């Protein structure tokens, strides 16, 4: 028996910045870290790139009008940081204020809610060249005026605010992994950077609560809940291990304001845990958030591993299936695949109930309300004579996960709302175009950059459905 | 490297008064429920009680030679209400208070520690006549008269108190199985009389806060941490429901003073959440503990249970292997035999890496120090001639749960003590006394009290080294 979907639920989308925008060096724009990253030869497929990406920047009119065609109740965007002071610390730039202007009044003027998200991916390469970014407390007060000179000029129009994007993803690919700038293979600085980019979101948070007293405000965590492969106590540990390690270690900081004790204790013992001053533990403990912000795709299965076993593995970013390699920490787990759901040809989990374990997980253990940021199907898509594509597949992914997330209301879990992602399809930071996520197909691939025509795919008058009955036809 | 046991670990061995005392009708002592109950025809194993169980009433001296002989750090015991307050609310019985000060006097003499456990089970049969005992938020105001009594007769004296021991196990059996007195199978009985006893607990801590400012105090929750069966969502989710509907229902409520939120929404879809009252919810907050007392003995693996299936399942009463059959919550969970571990004739399973999992929950959790306030192996033992039982099934089961806390403590939980259970062989509530779980055997058995000799075991003696290592050697 399940409950209805609330009637205030944001039905929405999303998208980010650098991977839509485009007009990389107009209105006064500086450059971003990824203006830099994506330009060195090698780090992204055929050499793709933001300088036009979707060119959101010029055709945002069209773009929205199809948000309203659709008719999303959001819509779930990130603020570029070097529009707006592109030296990061410098004079505020109008022009790069002007254009958010002009999307928030296009989208309030269609009766569109406003996320916006503050930080995704791409501090000014400025800030980076003074001083090392993330890896210094000196991003704290820059990143709060930023965030403060947002706040003053939409605060009165935007409800929902996003702190930090994925805050694991930009900070382990950027300094553990090497994939995202600035391109490092170091824990101890990974771990550091993540420190201070703990206290920029809790300081963030405490301007909010001055600035705009009457708004929600949440972090968004890419959220891959763990699993244990059996009931083997063995692995079960490794669960506890994994959890803790990889999900924890960020959201009790947002919720709590603390790290994990064991997660702790295993970084210090190897010398790798974070340098602490007086006021962190007070600032990062009186940041509370109205939400947790959530982005989806997949949960991960995992096993006991020796300590002499699986290190860093071997990521799928080809799309042949079956490439994968565990990836762990010796000691304490690595991942397997799971044998009871399926996989894309990238290796990610098709897992409709986990999304619910997990909204059910940041309940119990936060009881917050939750705002799905992010959640979606990568796939290849053709476009047939008459301007039709056919993404079933898309459709048949996006169906399951909002009724895992139905299920999860009956449960007593508040879900704030549901951005897919993503409206149109977008640039990938690092695989180029075509493994499109959107509800409207742009006409470009990796070689041929074509028209950048938009065309509604079948996945876009699914979802208006979705739309018009309140979640009650999926 | 595996951190030491800290200096001052309580390595410690624990009791109850039913179980152990006996002279259930001498010096004054008035009727408990279980004087009653267990001598209701077909309640109890071949219909055995407590009225003499181990006679340690009259044996304490002996048995605390034994355990300074031992050199135990610490006694774990239950002060029998009954003797205290004969009808439980009126008069106190001077000698009753006697017997428990002589027994203190004697522990202290021998450099013993008393951990004083305020309710194990035994509430004055005249409470239940008057009002239905724990139903009644009468009991509230008389467990806290009882529990002042003696925190003003013994405060000076004893540091460690435990307030309700397994609180889920006496209300659930008591009010839901109709295994323990009062004998009701009625779920909404037994989520009312549960919130009274989460009143009275968090009423007594509160207490103690002005009677006893430089004590420790805590609840013993019957500890069994869930699994799920393996990375079938479903069986994730079922893992889900299990831990919060058996675990969390208890310990958030001691450790946070708040129901989980999809349990408490399961249950009012229901009509068995318990009434609230004004005032309850600032009460249950204000209570914070100083531990979290674990009884553990197993861990549970659960898998999905649709909505029309198990639910009470058959339990091993016997000590013959391989009869349990599953329980569990039709639509939430069940129960299902964990492959992966070994398990005794009455089908627990032996998995002392759970213990390390269940601490190490806690500490993830709730940040709280814990007690172990139980834990050992009940199994037949074979006296043989010259006063010899080799029970090396004990010490390897007591010797491998050792060594987990140990990982646990150097994972970083607080662990403060050890309580084996028991320090004598003693009465089992339902099974008699052929289920043994001593390091002193007591000669008797279900048909007779024959002299009631103590006889040291094997695992005395291998105890005994482990208290003199302070844990170095196992």
């Amino acid at each position: 028996h399940l409950k209805p979907f609330p009637p205030e639920f944001l039905w929405g989308a999303a998208s980010a910045a650098y991977q839509v925008e485009g007009a990389w060096n107009e209105d006064g724009k500086g450059l971003s870290v990824w203006d830099v990253f994506a330009k060195q030869p090698g780090r992204t497929f055929k050499g793709t790139n933001g300088d036009v990406a979707v060119d959101h920047y010029h055709r945002y009119q069209e773009d929205v009008a199809l948000m309203a065609e659709m008719g999303l109740k959001a819509y779930r965007f990130s603020v570029s940081w070097s529009r707006v002071f592109p030296d990061g610390n410098g004079a505020v730039n109008e022009k790069g204020l002007d254009f958010y202007d002009r999307l928030i009044e296009e989208l309030r003027n269609h009766g569109i809610e406003p996320i916006v998200t503050l930080y995704h991916w791409d501090v000014p390469q400025a800030l980076m060249d003074a001083y090392g970014a993330w890896e210094s407390r000196r991003i704290i007060d820059d990143f709060d005026r930023y965030a403060v000179t947002l706040f003053q000029r939409f605060g009165d129009r935007v409800k929902y605010w996003v702190t930090l994007n994925e805050q694991n993803i930009f900070i382990s690919f950027g300094y553990r992994l090497g994939l995202h700038p600035p391109g490092v293979k170091d824990m101890k600085r990974m771990y550091e950077a993540n420190h201070i980019a703990n206290l920029a979101n809790a300081k963030v948070i405490q301007s909010f609560r001055h600035y705009v007293p009457d708004g929600k405000i949440g972090p968004s965590f890419a959220y891959s809940p763990m699993y244990p492969y059996d009931s083997r106590p063995e692995n079960v540990l490794a669960f506890e291990n994994a959890e803790e390690f990889q999900n924890h270690w960020w959201m009790d900081v947002y919720a709590w304001g603390m790290y994990p004790q064991a997660a702790w204790n295993y970084l210090e013992s190897q010398g790798l845990e974070p340098t602490v001053a007086p006021g962190d533990w007070e600032l990062l403990q009186a940041a509370k958030p109205d939400f947790m912000g959530v982005n989806y795709y997949q949960t991960t299965t995992v096993e006991h591993n020796p300590p002499d076993g699986v290190g860093e593995g071997v990521m799928n970013t080809t799309g042949k299936k079956g490439t994968s390699t565990s990836s762990g920490i010796p000691g304490l787990f690595k991942t397997v695949r799971n044998p009871h759901v399926d996989t894309t040809n990238w290796d990610w989990a098709i897992d409709p109930v986990g999304l619910r374990i997990g909204l059910r997980r940041i309940a119990n253990r936060y009881q917050l309300p939750i705002l799905i940021t992010e959640n979606g199907l990568g796939e290849f898509d053709t476009l047939e004579p008459g301007d039709i594509v056919n993404d079933d597949y898309r459709i048949d992914y996006l169906r399951r996960h909002v009724q895992e997330i139905q299920r999860a209301i009956t449960d007593g879990v508040d879900v704030l709302g549901y951005c897919a992602w993503s409206f149109t399809d977008l640039l990938s930071w690092l695989n180029g175009y075509q493994k499109r996520y959107g509800f409207v197909y742009v006409n470009r691939d990796d070689e041929s950059e074509k028209d950048l025509r938009r065309i509604k795919k079948k996945s876009f008058y699914w979802y208006q459905r979705v739309i018009e009955t309140n979640g009650a036809e999926l």
